[PDB]
């Protein structure tokens, strides 16, 4: 079952990024991944609940490293990583 417990383990390398402290590294590579789970309609959902989770959950958050996380690292998920926007209501 998709759960946040998976994705954040492929965002290791964003939660650094995502705090202006730690390189990128594979923060592309997790997500790409995530984005193949991340385009079934729920599956995105899910992740996009969890992103928005996982920015909550870092301290020296930066928003708009989180809300450009996707366009930093160019991936195809029709949403933005950030706490604000909703995701349940997406068609």
């Amino acid at each position: 079952a998709i759960t946040c417990g998976q994705v954040t383990s492929n965002l290791a390398p964003c939660l650094a990024y995502l705090r202006n402290t730690g390189p990128l590294g594979r923060c592309c590579g997790g997500v790409k991944a995530l984005v193949n789970s991340a385009r079934t309609t729920e599956d995105r959902q899910i992740a996009c609940t969890c992103l928005k989770s996982a920015a909550g959950a870092i301290s020296g958050i930066n928003l708009g490293k989180a809300a450009g996380l996707p366009s930093t690292c160019g991936v195809n998920i029709p949403y933005k990583i950030s706490p604000s926007t909703d995701c349940s209501k997406v068609q």
